[PDB]
């Protein structure tokens, strides 16, 4: 609830803080780096989360549900279970708690759906966390499974509670003791067990294979388990359609021969005297501007300042819902800080969008989205525009993204084949790991009375789209 809300935040805390870390390391000549010398960015954001209190649950065991936790969530870094109180061991697999005059098992990371088989701990002893573990099996108390998946994007699932059922010893060459756990009934259904059967050949619902057809360099498909509609009429562009006296004159560009960095290049000189991306890709955070470099940069398309220009990575998929009409989603999980798509439309000054007819539902107002509240919880721990993107006629993928009051992406201006502010590009950033199949949303930012109900569905919900 606030519970979901505040699990969520401490995790984007953490990676803000991981990615921050890493961006001051990537600053360096590379000799003072120290990511050689085993630098530990997610060790060093956890000493710092813990020193000014921001870790949840702590000093406390829980058996069963951690509120604010839910089946499917995901998480890069094994420290981000003890930040949260899931699991507390920062290598140990089994975690466990004094129960009456015994103990039991309260989690375990583990390397017919319903059944898993879980390998103990030179042979094993029947103590600490085995001996817990088999204790479990008398108590029957619910166990939290934290599966690993196998570096950026989740490692880990929390998969939801299970009971243990028997366990039993053979040889590994040496000793070693084994739990068969079964799922508790009732549960969301494993995320592992989704994607599976969206992979099928037979599989529920599919509309539509590209709604896109062939213009995006990968299909997007259309899925429909909820009713027989098939996807809304538009013409499917890749490319923003500009009024004329609006096309774009050629930016400033950089004369790097090689990958652009800083804390030389006039395009690090745009963005403060910093790289806003890692080396890997992912958005640091969100910042009021982006600058990526231009079509003229002599710098190699590698560069570390050219990423939402190369467009969709990402599996993408539209998909109807109960309440909201068609959504968007991801085949696959999305590492946070990822690049998602575009907001493709028509430009239009907003007096032009407003005169239209039957666009009110698919207008981006572009301007004061930038929410600095990250920034600012992350020091404590150590402009407007007069135009509109109309994607009713024409646009891309982005005009289906619904709206969250509890969003799991953000909109970030970016300019790179231009430097017109007022008509920046509109670019969707993952601001969690967002597991896959989840409903990928930002928040639209309508004031209200300019009635339309929310019906996001989040604890926190404002109530009103509008
Ligand atoms: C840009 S469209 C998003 C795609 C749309 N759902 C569709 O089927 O084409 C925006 C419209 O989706 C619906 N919508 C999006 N988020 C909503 C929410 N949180 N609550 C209620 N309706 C929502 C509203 O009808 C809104 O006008
Ligand atoms: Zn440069
Ligand atoms: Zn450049
Ligand atoms: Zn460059
Ligand atoms: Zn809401």
């Amino acid at each position: 609830d606030s519970s979901r809300n505040k699990v969520k935040e401490t995790l984007r805390l953490f990676h803000g803080v991981c990615r921050k870390i890493l961006q001051e390391d990537e600053a360096k000549p590379e000799d003072q780096r120290r990511k050689g010398k085993g630098l530990r960015i997610d060790f060093e954001a956890s000493t710092i989360l813990k020193r000014n209190g921001k870790f949840l649950n702590s000093g406390v065991h829980i058996l069963g549900e951690v509120p604010g936790v839910e089946v499917g969530d995901e998480f890069q870094y094994r420290m981000e279970l003890n930040i949260l109180g899931i699991h507390k061991p920062s290598q140990a697999g089994i975690d466990y708690m004094k129960y009456g005059k015994a103990k039991v098992a309260t989690s375990i990371v583990a390397s017919n759906s319903d059944v898993l088989t879980y390998t103990g701990q030179e042979d094993q002893k029947l103590i600490t966390g085995n001996l817990a573990l088999a204790t479990s099996i008398e108590k029957q108390t619910p166990v939290r499974v934290i599966r690993g998946k196998h570096s950026k994007g989740g490692n880990y699932v929390y998969d939801g509670l299970y009971l243990v059922e028997k366990y039993w010893q053979q040889v590994g060459g040496m000793n070693v003791f084994k739990f068969q756990l079964r799922r508790i009934p009732g549960q969301p259904e494993l995320s592992w067990v989704e994607v599976k059967k969206s992979k099928s050949k037979y599989r529920e619902g599919l509309c539509k294979l590209d709604i896109s057809e062939g213009k995006e360099q990968s299909p997007i498909s259309a899925v429909n388990e909820i009713d027989d509609e098939k996807p809304p009429l538009f013409t499917y562009t890749v490319k923003l359609i500009y009024p004329d006296w609006c096309r774009p004159v050629p930016p400033k560009s950089c004369c790097c021969t090689t990958r652009c960095t800083e804390a030389v290049c006039a395009c690090v000189e745009k963005n403060g005297g910093e790289i806003p991306y890692n080396f890997d890709g992912a958005i640091v955070g969100a910042k009021p501007t982006i600058y990526e470099c231009g079509p003229l940069c002599k710098c190699p398309s590698s560069c570390y300042l050219r990423v939402t220009q190369h467009g969709i990575k990402l599996p993408l998929e539209i998909f109807k819902t109960k309440s909201r009409g068609w959504g968007v989603r991801c085949l696959k999980s999305i590492p946070i800080g990822s690049f998602i798509c575009e907001y493709v439309g028509e430009l239009l000054e907003d007096s032009e969008a407003e005169r239209r007819i039957g666009n009110d539902e698919y207008l981006f107002d572009i301007g004061n989205r930038y929410d600095n509240s990250l920034a600012q919880g992350m020091s404590e721990l150590m402009e407007s525009s007069g135009f509109t993107i109309d994607a009713a006629s024409k646009g891309n993928v982005g005009r289906f993204i619904n709206h969250s009051c509890s969003p799991n992406l953000y909109a970030q201006n970016v300019l790179y084949d231009h430097e017109d502010s007022r008509i920046p590009h509109v670019m969707f950033f993952a601001q969690d790991n967002i597991p896959p199949l989840q409903e990928l949303c930002y928040d639209y930012n309508y004031a209200l009375d300019q009635q339309k109900l929310c019906f996001c569905g989040a604890a926190v919900c404002r109530r009103r789209l509008y």
